[PDB]
């Protein structure tokens, strides 16, 4: 039927004053930097000690949680430069069998560098700790989820970062995989015609975040009404004196076009007409790709500003 267009019509259910104050206190910004960003800033490319402790530190944040979260490992193996590797998609989903969901997602393996060490703190150890600090945040009104026909799903894609240098063939390993995966499997089951990726409502993939003053542009007409309420919820609660070091002047949500075409986790479900929100600023952090990627070089206030701002997004999308 015509399931698969109801993400058009999809409206966000708008949070009042009173729930918005709400949001900005139930939201921790020390508690994700301790419980969920410290233990991610180590090497984590994939196959590494790193890589495997990421990806528990990630499924023991998330099932010590109330709300009935699911979790796969998609784990295959591909060539690479290096020779064959194992990589480990995790998706945790709330309400598998609803058709529709949405969908949170970043990468968690770090860019291997030859040695000081290369953590990728907003690459992207950042958008890992958000999305944990969003479940946890959220997790009693995630809870009330266990009872439209849409619900969340977190993905941490490994892979994402090219081995030598950026190619078609050597990126995206974990996303290519998912998003192939996703495109042959019937959703719901016993469907005609409709796959998984017909149930994503919207792809929202958070990347090199953590870095004072970023821009995200409005990359996709397709995401741009999603856009205008990530603006409004940012206006909002500045108004609302809900967010630190923050002014109208430096906003992070601005309205203007961007000129090229970013290689992201993306890439796979956007070719296949999966609508995307891609939370990536422009220009990228200016420690990008180097050694001062780090702990050091965040600014905790603006984490805790996106957190705040993603997590009445959320909620408003899901009507909760």
């Amino acid at each position: 039927s015509a399931w698969p267009e109801e993400k058009n019509y999809h409206q966000p259910a708008i949070l009042n004053s009173s729930a918005l104050r709400q949001i900005a206190e139930g939201t921790s910004i020390s508690e994700m930097w301790q419980n969920d960003l410290q233990p991610l800033l180590i090497e984590r490319y994939p196959g590494s000690p790193g890589s495997y402790a990421a990806r528990q530190h990630i499924m023991q944040r998330i099932q010590r949680l109330q709300a009935d979260w699911v979790l796969e490992i998609d784990t295959f193996l591909s060539q690479t430069p290096e020779g064959e590797r194992s990589f480990s998609n995790i998706i945790s989903t709330l309400n598998p069998t609803a058709k529709r969901h949405l969908v949170l997602a970043c990468h968690y393996d770090s860019k291997y560098f030859s040695h000081r060490v290369f953590v990728g703190a907003t690459d992207s150890a950042v958008p890992c700790a958000m999305m944990l600090e969003l479940a946890r945040a959220l997790d009693k009104k995630l809870l009330s989820l266990k009872t439209p026909d849409l619900s969340l799903q977190l993905i941490f894609f490994d892979g994402e970062e090219a081995f030598l240098h950026w190619s078609p063939q050597d990126s995206l390993y974990g996303s290519r995989h998912l998003a192939a995966k996703m495109a042959s499997t019937p959703h719901p089951p016993g469907a005609r015609g409709t796959s998984q990726l017909h149930g994503m409502d919207l792809l929202v993939l958070l990347d090199l975040i953590g870095a004072p003053n970023p821009t995200f542009p409005n990359f996709f007409p397709n995401s741009a009404r999603w856009f205008e309420r990530l603006q409004a919820i940012e206006h909002e609660l500045h108004e609302l004196g809900l967010l630190k070091d923050h002014s109208l002047e430096g906003r992070y949500f601005q309205n203007y076009s961007y000129g090229g075409v970013i290689q992201d986790d993306h890439i796979p479900f956007l070719r296949r007409g999966v609508p995307v929100l891609h939370l990536i600023p422009s220009p990228f952090p200016e420690v990008w790709h180097t050694m001062d990627d780090n702990e050091e070089n965040l600014d905790e206030s603006t984490i805790d500003n996106l957190n705040k701002i993603l997590q009445v997004f959320v909620l408003e999308y899901l009507h909760l």
